[PDB]
């Protein structure tokens, strides 16, 4: 369950948009309405994650940017999660992709 949701000030989801994705077979109005610590992700119902979400809420630029495990078909897996608050300052978008090394912004390679 890889895609961009937008979350508000309460954290419910006003709207889903799926990335690495091709195919649209898959109902957005279940999760539309619904939070996601409400049932898209219980797991992730804690202070290090939900908490950050809120904790940023009230400074008003919920920047976090962390790997998390997330249950999915095969079980447990570790994804990057980035929460960033909206450009109106008025919302907040969920960023949640596979981790496959994408960051790394070393200086030099093969160093000698």
């Amino acid at each position: 369950m890889f895609g961009a949701i937008q979350l508000d000030g309460d954290g419910n989801i006003l709207q889903y948009n799926a990335a690495e994705g091709d195919i649209t077979g898959r109902d957005p109005k279940q999760v539309i309405g619904k939070n996601f610590f409400k049932d898209v992700a219980p797991g992730t119902d804690s202070p290090e994650f939900y908490g950050k979400f809120k904790e940023g809420v009230a400074s008003g630029n919920l920047n976090t940017m962390f790997e998390w495990m997330i249950p999915t078909s095969r079980g447990p897996t570790k994804v990057k999660v980035h929460m960033k608050k909206a450009l109106s300052g008025d919302s907040y978008w969920v960023f949640v992709k596979r981790v496959k090394l994408a960051a790394a912004l070393e200086h030099h390679h093969h160093h000698h």
